[PDB]
């Protein structure tokens, strides 16, 4: 009918039992969504990360796992869909690098759609607004180059 969202598969294993982080969401998610980046795993990410952004509230990168999706899903030709993905993560994660990163990268699609005039300003923003962050770092090139 439409009940394809039963809460399960939350405990994968390990369960950090140290003073440091173990099973870093950073790494496992960067590994999940690295799939989106992977031109052979664009779908395997959507399945990977679905585990992250929806089924891993417990994981730090719950929001940002969507980040990697916000950039890459866009570059998948979802110049619409991930464009809002970013909007979601930049929103959700105020402290993520994604707020910058996809500010930069989804900050990129604009020109693709035709806001290299307006949205180019987006870049200028990350550089100064998101300064020295994943986005501001790469957006600096767009501020200077393109």
């Amino acid at each position: 009918m439409g009940s394809s969202h039963h809460h399960h598969h939350h405990s994968s294993g390990l369960v950090p039992r140290g003073s440091h982080m173990s099973g870093n969401a950073n790494t496992d998610y960067n590994a999940a969504i690295a799939l989106v980046q992977d031109k052979s795993r664009q779908d395997d990410a959507m399945v990977a990360f679905q585990n992250f952004i929806k089924n891993y509230p417990d994981s730090t990168y719950l929001p940002n796992a969507n980040y990697w999706l916000g950039q890459l899903n866009y570059n998948k030709g979802k110049k619409d869909d991930a464009a809002y993905y970013f909007a979601s993560v930049v929103k959700n994660y105020p402290k993520s690098p994604k707020a910058a990163d996809a500010m930069f990268k989804v900050g990129v699609i604009m020109q693709d759609k035709g806001d290299t005039a307006k949205a180019k300003a987006v870049y200028q923003q990350v550089i100064s607004k998101y300064p020295g962050t994943d986005g501001a770092k790469q957006a600096q090139k767009r501020l200077n180059a393109m």
